[PDB]
């Protein structure tokens, strides 16, 4: 009688930890959600035969209005897990489910996996220099998101980098490109024209991060907004004022521009 | 011909992930490094069981001084695995390292694990609202750091949350308390009287993440800067304003008091 809640990791089904998979063998019932993010490396059918369990897939709609209804009533009188992409608390709303747990009276447990949030650091950009978090959002209808570009401002205004969450639509299988991210944010800027983001702004791509062979390039909005970057998904970063051994990584590693390593102190 | 910068996660032996532990045991040397953090739940022997390999531990001084001596000329003919607490490169002066690697024709590749940088986020706030981080390094000699405190006073000032690392002595094998730390910043606050920390504020102590009874409390620092905590390591937060989801969460899993419903939110 208890509820896990297990992060699958970054790409594919060994992101797992070995606590996580030994803990998810134990378990009665297994459930899972595939909509906070996507997993391109793997598919289910691998996660199964790993876990060896038969894992039931919930919609957005069936967690958010009926995680009570679906899963809890199980975790009463048997082991359930409730597995999700990355880990399980970070940008995802999750953490709330913990408490419809308690208010249950099931005890629950978290085990984490790699989350794209640390996954970053294989940038080169430090870590503790990221500041406020944002998603960039689809526009839909008349409604044309922009909070992010804010986010960014702020955060380099303080000299810390910009950590951007790409959207997704799971059941229409669309997944935001780092390309449509700078097209979107070109829009905005031209609109609040605070010389937040422009085709000379250094931006970082990250994607399939988990894969051993990730994509990670780094260069001006103008040079990289046509690159092809591979599949899904993909992260955008917008670092502030650079650190020395920050550039160094980015030229090295991330095939950036060679004038970057000159930083304006 | 390859070096594998793997994670081992966040608390014990089996926080590594799956996809750790294959590469582990297919590598033919495997080393690992323990001070830029520990694995407090674990012991070396324990890991070495598990990865069913000898691991040579590496001093901060072999890595930074000599890594392309004692690490790099076996990866040049051999596959050879790097083990690091938490997430490969969270630290910053891991990302260098891939550098050398490039310069001595070595190829190199990273496997993520779960970092306290994400794990963080069971305590219930959001991950997006986290700002800048930083170290509370314990004073000594004519020495007093504080520039964690501005760090918070930022943070806190654009509503943000701030994780606060705390002070480790990875060879003496010291760890530095949340209770230690708040002490210090009562002290700072003391000297430099910006009202960002004192009796009235509102911390989290997450200690032990990666356990599957990690110790997660909320409360005013009056309250609990004399409360056990359990044993290390332990990671303070002071977060900024509360959305009332997180004050929600924090009361009913971290046995916050039900002021902050009303005076955090
Ligand atoms: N392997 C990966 N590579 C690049 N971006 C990734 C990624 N995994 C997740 N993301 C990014 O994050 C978004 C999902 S947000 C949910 C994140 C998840 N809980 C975690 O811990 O990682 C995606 O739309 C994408 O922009």
């Amino acid at each position: 009688m208890v509820l896990y809640f297990i992060g699958l990791g970054l790409y594919d089904e060994r992101d797992i930890t070995v606590k996580g998979l030994e803990i998810a063998k134990y378990c009665d019932y297994v459930f899972a959600e595939f909509y906070t993010s996507l997993m391109a490396g793997t598919t289910l059918g691998r996660i199964q035969k790993l876990i060896g369990k038969e894992i039931r897939v919930l919609s957005r709609e069936d967690v958010e209005l009926n995680f009570e209804n679906i899963v809890l009533p199980l975790a009463k009188e048997n082991d359930v897990a409730f597995l999700t992409p990355g880990d399980p608390l970070v940008a995802t709303t999750h953490a709330e489910l913990r408490i419809r747990a308690k208010r249950a009276g099931v005890e629950s447990y978290v085990i984490h996996a790699p989350s794209i949030y640390s996954a970053v650091g294989i940038t080169g950009l430090h870590i503790y220099k990221f500041g406020k978090s944002a998603t960039v959002a689809y526009p839909e209808g008349n409604w044309f998101p922009t909070s992010y570009y804010d986010v960014i401002k702020e955060n380099a205004e303080r000299g810390l980098h910009t950590l951007l969450f790409l959207d997704i639509k799971a059941e229409k299988r669309m997944y935001m490109t780092a390309n449509e991210a700078m097209e979107l944010l070109l829009k905005v800027e031209d609109m609040k024209k605070g010389g937040v983001f422009t085709d000379d702004t250094l931006v970082v791509v990250l994607a399939r991060a988990g894969s051993l062979n990730p994509t990670i390039r780094a260069g001006y909005v103008k040079d990289l907004i046509r690159e092809d970057f591979g599949d899904p998904p993909h992260i955008l970063i917008v670092p502030g004022k650079l650190h020395i051994v920050e550039a160094e990584y980015l030229v090295e590693i991330a095939g950036a521009p060679r004038e970057i390593l000159r930083v304006n102190v």
